[PDB]
């Protein structure tokens, strides 16, 4: 699957609304659609589908507003924050 489709699969599971698919722009915080709860379920998430770790220090809910700035954060940080063998 793409990445970014993939990412945003994950997405819509965690926040268990595809909206953040039809509007990938939509204030995912100011709209109400993930908490700090839904946050870290979101970077397990993360880690378990891509053996990507997002630390939760790293997280910022001004930077990871929204879905397409949640893949491009992802897309970002993918090389440098994948386990290594
Ligand atoms: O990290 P946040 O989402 O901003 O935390 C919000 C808090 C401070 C109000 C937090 O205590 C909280 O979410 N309480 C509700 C119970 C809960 O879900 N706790 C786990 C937070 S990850
Ligand atoms: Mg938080
Ligand atoms: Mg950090």
């Amino acid at each position: 699957m793409d990445f970014k489709q993939e990412v945003l699969d994950v997405l819509a599971e965690v926040c268990q609304d595809d909206i953040v698919k039809e509007n990938p722009d939509i204030e995912i915080f100011e709209e109400g659609l993930l908490d700090s709860f839904g946050t870290v379920e979101l970077l397990l998430a993360i880690e378990n589908r891509f053996d990507i770790l997002v630390p939760i220090t790293e997280f910022d809910r001004d930077v990871w507003n929204t879905p397409n700035n949640i893949v491009n954060q992802l897309s970002e940080l993918k090389r440098s924050h994948h386990h290594h063998h």
